[PDB]
């Protein structure tokens, strides 16, 4: 069946992660695209641990893969001219889209400024929302989470025995980003449509194929699948990976 | 003047995030990175041993660290307002001659024996004090050339039944190579032919040039490596004598 998730991922081109903290470990293919690397680090049981990112070597033609992305306190980012690194937005974005349904950043204190309580943990508050029966879910740490994609948004069990549970205060993606004037200097992470659309990568051409090759307009931040308006347009824009709508504005603040 | 901004390794769009949280920094307003970096390695002008620091393009503001993006406590990370410049003392991977200004991390002797610290008097009293030789770097146990002697640096090894040791440190002149005429090269040969110090590519003092790193990003034209962009023989670049505009550097051709 067909798949397609690289457009899931934000890439630091030429850049891989060295390892700090010396226990992390990583998993190998040789496999011809990037494209390949993104899909099995999606898929899992696809990978014996959560796939939070990976690069490819493109020198060598194979996949690294990580259970840490470079926000890890683990690893630094470093250069390195054969590699990119490809991180799963889902972890490292600072923002939520509608419910956080997505969500699985590191965000850990309430609204309340409270500290989270672990997930596997059953102290203060005994819960039943354990890992083991939350998959996909990411329910690791202490981190603010949306398990079941209800109203209020990523939230947590709280470390204080009187407050059992807590939603977390978490902006909007919409609130986070702004743009000057018609978003010709928009450089910011808006990566979906005003209708919800998911953006297709500048630097693929399927389903859509296009004339803005990022490295013909390096002065355009034609970044993995950002909305950007090269063209002169109101407002920036995308091609979309739904193959009947070629493209389509986004929705994005005026700054202030 | 002192002009030692050509002694830094530049990332552009790049700063340093804390992960240790205990460094420390300093701040000042300054019109130019140049400045930022002759306080850096100016002696005595910080209370820390400056090995690197950030010109905030935006604030037009100097942040000087005591240490650099190698250090396990830290992390590079993108800013668009930010470039980092790491001294490239304390970075480098190789010495040119004695290696006086060697100021790496190798810690291991030739025969691969831990250095011992500069600052303990076990298992092998010494005289060798940090305070007796300020701008050494006698720190940690860094392998050494203090008194610019002829094997290159060397330290005390944790070994009581060996005092000191050599260090294996190659010459820049052996891990840098290219192919052909070295048009491809992207090597970090910072000297001439004749040792003479490259100036950067990004100055246009004390030699004015048409090789602006924005005009022919394709190039490579980052610090002041030796750079063939122009179809000779082998790569060159302009000199910091200014009686000297430019001249080739001296590159083996990769084995």
């Amino acid at each position: 069946k067909r798949r397609n998730t690289i457009h899931e991922f934000k890439k630091s081109a030429k850049t891989t992660l060295i390892k700090i903290d010396p226990a992390l470990k990583i998993k190998t293919k040789k496999v011809n695209t990037a494209d390949q690397c993104a899909n099995r680090c999606t898929r899992n049981k696809g990978l014996p641990f959560t796939c939070k990112a990976f690069v490819f070597d493109k020198a060598r033609k194979q996949c690294l893969w990580f259970p840490f992305n470079s926000m890890s306190s683990g690893v630094k980012k470093e250069f390195g001219h054969e590699f990119d690194l490809y991180e799963n937005k889902d972890y490292i974005r600072n923002c939520i889209i509608g419910k956080g349904r997505s969500y699985k950043g590191t965000v850990s204190i309430t609204k309340s400024d409270i500290k989270c309580q672990p997930w596997s943990s059953m102290i203060p508050h005994e819960h039943s929302f354990l890992p083991s029966s939350y998959r996909g879910k990411d329910l690791q740490e202490n981190y603010c989470r949306n398990p079941r994609g209800e109203e209020g948004g990523p939230w947590c069990f709280t470390s204080n025995p009187e407050v059992r549970y807590e939603v977390c205060d978490i902006p909007q993606c919409s609130e986070v980003e702004c743009m000057t004037s018609n978003g010709e200097s928009y450089r910011g992470l808006m990566d979906h449509t005003e209708s919800g659309k998911i953006c297709q990568r500048w630097d693929h051409q399927t389903p859509h194929r296009h004339k803005f090759l990022p490295e013909r307009y390096p002065d355009k931040g034609f970044d993995d699948n950002y909305c950007r308006n090269p063209d002169g347009q109101p407002r920036p824009w995308c091609y979309t990976l739904d193959p009947h709508t070629r493209w389509e504005y986004c929705k994005i603040k005026t700054c202030k």
